[PDB]
């Protein structure tokens, strides 16, 4: 759906604006800061979990461009793996925020954290 | 969850990319240029109507900026109203990609553009 390689770019920079908004919005409920809803938490998450699916078709071949690392298309098998392994950790979180366990949703939180943090770390331009 | 106004400036930005992207990708579709597979459209409508409720929350008290017109704030009622209108529109979309209808998307469809355009027209800086 994208006319140019820059409209790929702009659309998952985009996405993972809102992404990151998502997750990053309940830190203070992880952490205590603020009061945890558990409605209000399941209902951000299921946010959370259709936001995350859309970035992964916005690196189709030809999309080079951003901060992404050509890498990503050279190596598109432990590309796809990585981002198969953060869509695995927001199913863990969307069950955390569904059964309305805050221990559990701050565990998940966190492995959701390092996967994100696993694959900027070898695919996003420093 | 905007730390500055600029943050929720660049939320709904990033939200009305993505909408922008799921509502326009669909153009070849209603007219006939691209094939018409309903599971593919009533998939991508769900991604639109969530997409659809999320950058109204990005204009609260405090985050002028952008191309908002300033009357979002000073009409927040009629504003309500043309989100409100809006998203009842993305509803009627939802519904004739659920019956995977094409005759009944295509209006729901042209609904939606000119409830965009509409309040383009009233509350987008030109
Ligand atoms: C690969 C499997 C990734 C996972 C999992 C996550 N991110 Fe990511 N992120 C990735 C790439 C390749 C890029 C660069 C994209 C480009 O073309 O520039 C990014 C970028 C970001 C950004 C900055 C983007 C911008 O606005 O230009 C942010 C804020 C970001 N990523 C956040 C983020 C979060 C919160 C994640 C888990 C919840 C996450 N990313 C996972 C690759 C991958
Ligand atoms: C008010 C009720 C709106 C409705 C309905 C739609 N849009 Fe909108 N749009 C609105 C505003 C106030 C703004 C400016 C936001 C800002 O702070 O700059 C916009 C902007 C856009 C943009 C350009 C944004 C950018 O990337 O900076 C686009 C592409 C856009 N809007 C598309 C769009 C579509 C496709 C709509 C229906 C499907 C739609 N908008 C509805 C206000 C409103």
């Amino acid at each position: 759906q994208f006319a140019k390689p820059e409209d790929a770019v702009k659309y998952r920079q985009s996405a993972l604006t809102l992404m990151a908004s998502h997750f990053g919005r309940m830190t203070p409920v992880v952490k205590g800061q603020a009061p945890y809803d558990a409605a209000q938490i399941k209902a951000n998450v299921e946010v959370l979990k259709t936001l995350s699916a859309l970035p992964w078709a916005a690196f189709g071949p030809g999309t080079e461009g951003g901060d992404a690392r050509p890498e990503i298309w050279s190596d598109a098998a432990s590309f796809k793996q990585k981002q198969q392994a953060f869509q695995d950790n927001i199913v863990k979180l969307s069950a955390a925020a569904d059964a309305g366990d805050l221990d559990k949703l701050r565990a998940a939180f966190g492995d959701v954290g390092a996967s994100c943090k696993a694959c900027h770390d070898a695919y996003r331009k420093k």
